[PDB]
C-alpha cells in the first residue's frame, strides 16, 4: 500500500481516437473561434483534413446568413458561379434586347401558363 512504479504497466486499454484528436478542432477553434464542432467539422471535412485550407474555407465565408435574404443585400440561392468573369470576351450585350431567348420564350409560355414553373 504505497506508491505507483513503471508508468508503462499501464492498467487497461487507452483508445478511441480514430482518426480525430482534439488538435484539429482545438487549432480551428484557435484560429477561427467557432462554437459549432459541426461547421468546423465540416471545414475540416472539405480540406481533406487540413487544417489551413479549411480554416480558409471558413474565414471565406462560414457563418453570417447568405441562402435567405436577411440583411439588406440581395439573396443567393441560385447563380453564384463562373461567369462574365473568368472571361468578358467580346460580343458585350446587357442593353437592348438581352437574354431575350429565354425572356421571350418564357414570356411566350408564362402568358399562356400559370406562373412559378419550378424545376417542372
Amino acid at each position: 500500500m504505497t506508491a505507483e512504479l513503471q508508468q508503462d504497466d499501464a492498467a487497461g486499454a487507452a483508445d478511441g481516437h480514430g482518426s480525430s484528436c482534439q488538435m484539429l478542432l482545438n487549432q480551428l477553434r484557435e484560429i477561427t473561434g467557432i462554437q459549432d464542432p459541426s461547421f468546423l467539422h465540416e471545414a475540416l471535412k472539405a480540406s481533406n483534413g487540413d487544417i489551413t485550407q479549411a480554416v480558409s474555407l471558413l474565414t471565406d465565408e462560414r457563418v453570417k446568413e447568405p441562402s435567405q435574404d436577411t440583411v439588406a443585400t440581395e439573396p443567393s440561392e441560385v447563380e453564384g458561379s463562373a461567369a462574365n468573369k473568368e472571361v468578358l470576351a467580346k460580343v458585350i450585350d446587357l442593353t437592348h434586347d438581352n437574354k431575350d431567348d429565354l425572356q421571350a420564350a418564357i414570356a411566350l409560355s408564362l402568358l399562356e401558363s400559370p406562373k412559378i414553373q419550378a424545376d417542372g
